[PDB]
């Protein structure tokens, strides 16, 4: 059907060792937030576990809301550069 919002997170963090670890890290089996409520820098996200629920085209920057929806189902995104650092953007849907 007609999927305009889906459901997303993001961490943001100062080196890529950190940001890419959420892709190595979770495949342990750990949780996405338990990394969101520390590497993720951004205060406005630490506190929810970066987890920004649903969202939509026009709701985020250029360099993350590109590449929040082109992932799968639970699939996390590339450390994607931006002024505010390293986007873990995964989908959870």
């Amino acid at each position: 059907g007609p999927s305009n919002k889906i459901k997303c997170s993001h961490i943001l963090v100062s080196k890529q060792s950190e940001a890419l670890a959420i892709m190595e890290k979770l495949k342990s089996g750990e949780k996405f937030g338990k990394l969101a409520k520390e590497l993720s820098i951004d205060s406005g996200s630490a506190k929810k576990n970066g987890n920004l629920g649903y969202f939509t085209k026009g709701m985020m920057v250029k360099p993350f809301e590109d590449a929040a929806f082109k992932l799968q189902v639970g699939e996390v995104s590339e450390p994607i550069k931006s002024e505010f650092g390293y986007h873990i953007i995964k989908r959870f849907g």
